[PDB]
């Protein structure tokens, strides 16, 4: 070349050239994955690993584009999977890595294995409705049957789909309905028709949870763990997984990973039921491997709270990250107009 590829850090590298590099968001989530999945799976395989942190998948794209791939396994969201797969950032995983049958629909791809699941669900104020709150997207969108203050996300994901389900669309045909210009317009028109009754467009889960606590909303579509966290904090709220959107977090191996073969062994191992079952012990999440439930032995009351539980998976629809990859531009500006 015509420039330095490396610079003299008078430091002796701490790890080994056999250490698989695994990265996530840092903090408690990374400590939780490490204690539950990474450290036990590594001890089992008799391999070694090092931890790194990152805030966006685009950082891995930069490594691939530059030819400086230092990470092996990256912890991303299913939302980022179509974009990263199309950009040549992710390595295609081995066929037998996992059995899709052990995981909810759309949570496993040729370049992505899920580690956890969450839900965007309907919650309501018991002070307003008691036990008789909205128990579907149709009920949530009915200002005649259920009058009151609605709170929606300021982002369109899960919201346009809620409008489509409200229009009578079956859970399994949500993205078939939204595949046409006619269906997309109908869904936005439904949001507009409800817009006057929407008192708040919440920005973050921390804000959403504080609103549930303070009794400022009559009903809301937010993340389950925020609603459940606030019921535990003392909020007089109730909720349902009926018509909720099942979301996914997981792992991918970076294209040109220095320890590609070892990272593959490590990913196959940490996805096992025996490691997955310990993930909710330290963090408010649901394991993606449902075989983990044979191992957890939770109470019926505990089970009803889990996003990935068979009883709750059956009443949900999985997010289509490919739909959102294709229509993210239209959706944003169409939804922005509804809020304003």
């Amino acid at each position: 070349s015509h420039h330095h590829h490396h610079h003299s850090s008078g430091l002796v590298p701490r790890g080994s050239h056999m250490d698989v590099v695994i990265a996530s968001s840092g903090g408690g989530w990374q400590e939780a994955q490490d204690k539950a999945l990474w450290a036990p799976a590594a001890k089992a395989l008799n391999i070694t690993y090092t931890q790194d942190t990152f805030q966006n998948w685009a950082e891995a794209r930069a490594q691939v584009e530059s030819g400086s791939v230092t990470w092996d396994i990256i912890q991303i969201g299913i939302a980022d999977e179509p974009q990263a797969k199309a950009a040549g950032v992710l390595e295609k995983l081995d066929p037998d890595i996992v059995n899709k049958a052990d995981f909810p629909p759309g949570s496993v791809t040729d370049s992505f294995v899920a580690n956890s699941n969450y839900s965007t669900l309907i919650a309501w104020n018991k002070k307003t409705y008691g036990d008789n709150g909205p128990k579907s997207m149709a009920d949530f969108f009915d200002v005649k049957k259920f009058p009151g203050k609605r709170a929606l996300w300021n982002q369109p994901i899960g919201m346009i789909e809620a409008a489509a389900l409200a229009l009578g669309t079956p859970r399994d045909k949500v993205y078939e309905f939204l595949s046409t210009e006619e269906g997309r317009k109908a869904a936005i028109a439904k949001l507009t028709e409800l817009a006057p009754s929407v008192s708040v467009w919440w920005e973050s889960g921390a804000q959403a949870a504080q609103l549930i606590k303070d009794g400022e909303v009559d009903m809301i579509i937010t993340w389950g763990g925020r609603v459940q966290g606030a019921i535990n904090d003392g909020a007089n709220f109730a909720y349902t997984f009926n018509d909720a959107q099942l979301g996914t977090d997981g792992y991918a191996i970076v294209k040109g990973a220095p320890h590609r073969d070892a990272a593959m062994r490590f990913l196959k191992e940490m996805s096992k039921a025996e490691y997955q079952k310990d993930l909710p012990n330290s963090f408010a999440t649901a394991p993606a491997n449902m075989k983990a439930y044979d191992l957890a032995k939770y109470t019926p009351e505990k089970m009803a709270t889990m996003a990935s539980a068979p009883e709750n998976v059956a009443v949900q629809y999985s997010v289509d990250p490919n739909f959102w990859a294709k229509h993210a531009k239209w959706a944003s500006e169409a939804y922005d107009n509804v809020r304003l």
